[PDB]
């Protein structure tokens, strides 16, 4: 049992809900929430802008340090770092980047960082601003993550097509 509230059961480990993930992190207060993150952890936009706004910055700070001693991601990698005020850890993911022209075959690897990890609050990897068809990364979580994700979907519109079009 866990603090999760209001989610749709996808399948046995993956569930779904319509929520602001920096609203949801900050209820839950999760062991770790995943950043929508780039190689360059530079939150900018998107997932990771409004994660490190919630932070004050302090997300960014900690990021800048980590890539000065350890250089960049990798698309599909992750590191771990500080949850802050959000969570115990933050995992940063680095989805592929459609606008970018980055391999959507790297989505699957991408998502395979999570089963490093019990429990996630999620975004969808690669949707939004990343450029990715959000039906796709929903289906790629749902076959690659074994471990129990739950996913926070901004859009309300997205949810309910995501929800009604899941096979
Ligand atoms: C931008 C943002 C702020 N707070 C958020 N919480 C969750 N997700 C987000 N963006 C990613 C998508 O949910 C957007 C639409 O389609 C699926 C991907 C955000
Ligand atoms: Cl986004």
């Amino acid at each position: 049992v866990n603090s999760f509230s209001g989610y749709l059961k996808l399948t046995d480990n993956v569930y779904i809900k319509n929520a602001d993930i920096v609203e949801e992190a900050k209820k839950v207060k999760p062991t770790v929430v995943v950043n929508a993150a780039n190689v360059y952890l530079k939150h900018g936009g998107g997932v990771a802008g409004a994660l490190n706004k919630a932070t004050n910055n302090a997300m960014q700070v900690e990021s800048d340090d980590y890539i000065a001693t350890n250089g960049p991601l990798k698309v599909g990698g992750s590191c771990v770092l500080s949850g802050h005020n959000l969570a115990k850890h933050c995992l940063h993911v680095v989805g592929p980047n459609v606008n970018k022209g980055e391999d959507i075959q790297l989505l699957k690897s991408a998502y395979e960082n999570f089963n490093q990890h019990e429990v996630l609050l999620a975004p969808l990897l690669s949707a939004g601003i990343f450029g990715a068809d959000p039906i796709h990364s929903l289906r790629v979580c749902v076959d690659t993550v074994r471990t129990n994700v739950y996913l926070a979907v901004f859009d309300k519109n997205l949810y309910d097509k995501l929800v009604s079009s899941f096979l």
